[PDB]
């Protein structure tokens, strides 16, 4: 009824652990740090991505220049599901002091059947706060002139690099 | 070593339960539903705020029309700690399709004693998701163009109405 992912770091050394456990038509999400002094304090965006590769200096499916899990590829979105929040977005990992941290939320946005499918997921946590795509349009503009938020920030939340990764299954 | 609450929606109906449990020098903060339909599916900002009083139509201690839950103040701030995230900030409560939750996230940002001291504190979910005031300025501007978040993004995360509420304490 469980899945699980071991995230690391670019250089490879291990971040985080995270469970998937599938009851009562719903997924409960844990996920916690293995030591200290490996996430910054703060908030940082917690998202499944829709490819289960964790590479390092890597490239996009659809291109652009190289960079930490970039091969993960963009937010999981269960078949036939678009927008935001997407499927695969989760509650913010809340960082303490000392680099420590220790999360669990619900979801019924996925199955481990989605999860299991196709090129599989990975779990990512991001170097920036997720903004959830709340840009309140009464009082903030895109530099263009268009109200609220744009593309990027509706299928990314603003959360910036990728600094731990890890594929969901078994490991 | 535990602080307790019991969240209220306006009309005075039972949304959820909030611990706060004090341990090697920070808090594990658990919060839940205590049934089905009361909350919105998606995601919700979820603070500490200043004042320790749930009241429906009522008003913030600067003044201002009346709304649920104003008298709770603004965010809890740890004497001394002034800035985003404030000292009350959580991770957002992700509510299910059915109106249920469950959250655990751990800070330590604040103790027992802070919460206990003076006018004593209150835990307030909001109607809309929170920003983390990550309004990206290189791509934003507010109305009146100066780039990225403005004091009351800085200071609220733009999560909207409260829509519940319990006095932080042994409730
Ligand atoms: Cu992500
Ligand atoms: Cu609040």
């Amino acid at each position: 009824q469980s899945l699980t992912s071991t995230l690391t770091a670019p250089d490879g050394t291990k971040v985080a652990t995270a469970k998937f456990e599938f009851a009562n038509g719903y997924a409960t999400v844990t996920i916690a740090t293995t030591g200290v002094g490996k996430l910054t304090p703060g908030f940082h965006g917690l998202h499944i991505h829709q490819v289960g590769k964790c590479e390092p200096n890597s490239v996009a499916p659809t291109g652009g220049a190289p960079g930490n899990f970039l091969s993960a590829g963009g937010h999981y979105h269960v078949p036939g599901h678009t927008g935001t929040p997407a499927s695969g977005d989760l509650a913010s990992l809340q960082v303490r002091g000392d680099g420590s941290a220790m999360l669990v939320t619900t979801t019924d946005a996925f199955t481990m059947d989605d999860l299991l499918s196709g090129a599989k997921t990975a779990i990512i946590i991001h170097a920036g706060a997720d903004n959830f795509a709340n840009i309140p349009p009464e009082r903030y503009v895109q530099v263009n002139g268009t109200p609220g938020p744009d593309e990027t920030t509706l299928t990314t939340g603003d959360a910036g690099k990728r600094v731990a990764c890890g594929v969901i299954g078994s490991g």
